[PDB]
Parts: structure tokens; sequence; C-alpha cells
């Protein structure tokens, strides 16, 4: 029946310590050595995912990455790139004097580094502790960056950060994707990118139906791929929405909520 699980990281996959515990990591090598292709589906950059993907040894049984926020894809066993996705160069300067005039830092990434002009701004440190990144700081921004970039995000507290999407939202007239994920992060990426589209992306590719995936997250940002996978679950600290839309709720994170829905379906 199932062949191919999802996994969101922050807040699903992995715990309050933002690490995996031994049962989730040991479940899910079981299961993909058994032969369940396994994804991982973020709005981290691709860097940020990587250590996961490869305590999971998902190189090693043909599993994928959906970063920042479905805007790549890539087989995390051949390295291929199956779907790929930029911003509009045009509008990243009027994401960073979006950013300049309400006195909020922008960031985006090149390579392994978070590029900023700000590196003593603690929202850009939590996300570059968060994923893992060096920052490399800058005094002109759209010099410094290489183009075309995956995604940007602005950061603030969400007081100063919400009009700034409002602004964006009517400026930008539908041309990029303009939401928060967590309260203080505004991204930035291309129109369109979501997690059930890419998703939708990978399933054509691979020749895969929806009925065949378990989907299982969080967020609000998860909400459409659990809606589109055959098996959509919320984790027991889901938002109430996403948990009355999924088809099972599972335990907290920190109560190894992925392993214990794996469990329940399959026999590992
Ligand atoms: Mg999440």
């Amino acid at each position: 029946k199932y062949k191919l699980i999802v996994l969101d990281l922050d807040g699903t996959l992995t715990n309050s310590k933002k690490e995996i515990s031994s049962r989730n990591r040991e479940t899910l090598i079981r299961i993909q050595e058994q032969g369940i292709r396994l994804v991982l589906a973020s709005g981290r950059p691709t860097y940020g995912i990587v250590p996961l993907a490869n305590e999971l040894r998902m190189n090693e049984f043909g599993g994928f990455i959906l970063s920042y926020n479905g805007g790549e894809i890539i087989n995390w066993e051949s390295k291929e790139m199956m779907y790929e996705n930029v911003l509009p160069n045009e509008v990243v300067p009027v994401l960073y004097e979006c950013a300049r005039t309400n006195h909020l830092s922008i960031l985006t990434y090149d390579g392994a580094e978070i590029v900023t002009e700000n590196s003593l701004d603690p929202y850009v440190q939590k996300e570059a502790f968060l994923n893992k990144m060096a920052i490399r700081e800058t005094n002109d921004f759209l010099t410094d960056i290489t183009l075309p970039v995956a995604k940007c995000l602005i950061v603030g507290d969400a007081g100063k950060l919400i009009p700034v999407e409002s602004e964006l939202c009517i400026r930008l007239q539908g041309k990029i994707n303009v939401f928060r994920s967590e309260p203080y992060f505004l991204e930035l990426v291309p129109q369109g990118i979501d997690k059930a589209l890419s998703l939708s992306v990978l399933l054509e590719n691979i020749g895969m139906t929806r009925e065949e995936v378990i989907a299982i997250g969080d967020g609000y940002n998860d909400l459409s791929m659990i809606k589109f996978a055959g098996m959509g679950v919320a984790m027991g600290n889901a938002q109430e929405p996403v948990k009355k839309a999924a088809d099972y709720i599972t335990l907290t994170n920190d109560e190894d909520g992925v392993a214990e829905a794996i469990e329940r379906i399959f026999n590992v």
C-alpha cells in the first residue's frame, strides 16, 4: 500500500532540542531498509536539512529532500536536482528596500553561508544556529550575494514583521510567495511554491500516487500536504485545524510521534 513517507522537521521529526531521537532514527532507518522511501520537507535551506538526511542514511535508501518550502527537490542518493525554483532577481531589491525602511534584517543563502547586513541581529543568529550555517556579513547585500537565490528571509519581532508582510503582499502583486513560518521569520520564496505542490511534482516524476503517501507535520505550512497525502498525520503538538484535517493524530514530537505513527502503520 504505502510506499513513501514525507516528514516536516521542526515540531515533527525533531524534538524540542532540535535533535532526532534514537527511536525515531532507528525506526526510520528500518522502514527505509524495508523499502519505504523517505522525504524530508521543510522551509529550511538545503544545507540545514543535510545533516538530518545523512543521519537517516537517506543517501543509501533513495530518499529525497524538499527544501526551501518545496522550491528545491533533490534525490539524496544520486544528488540529482529534480525541481529547482528561484526568486525573480528583480524582486530582491524590493525585499531589501522594505527591510531597510522598516529597520529589519534581511538574509539569504549562498552555498554554505547565510548572507546579511547584520550578523548581530539575534533573529539572524537564530536561523544560523538552527541550520548550522556560518554568517557572512556584508555592507552591500545586493552586490555580495550570488543570484539567483532560492529564498530570502526578513526577520524580526512579529509586531514589526507583520506590517512588512502586509506591505510586500500588496506591492509584489503575487509575483512571489510571502508568508511567515515562525512568527519572527518572513519567508520570501517563488510563486506557487509549497510542500504539497512540490510533493505532487515529486510523485509525478517517480510514478507514485498520493494514495501511496504518508505525510506527517504540525504547522499550518503542513496543512496542504497532510490533506494531499493518502494518510495525513498531525503531530500531537499540531495546530487544531491541522489536527482536524488529518486522518490520524499522533503523539508530540517530544513523544516520538513520528515513530509511534509509523509503527502502527507498518511492521518494523
Ligand atoms: Mg513544523
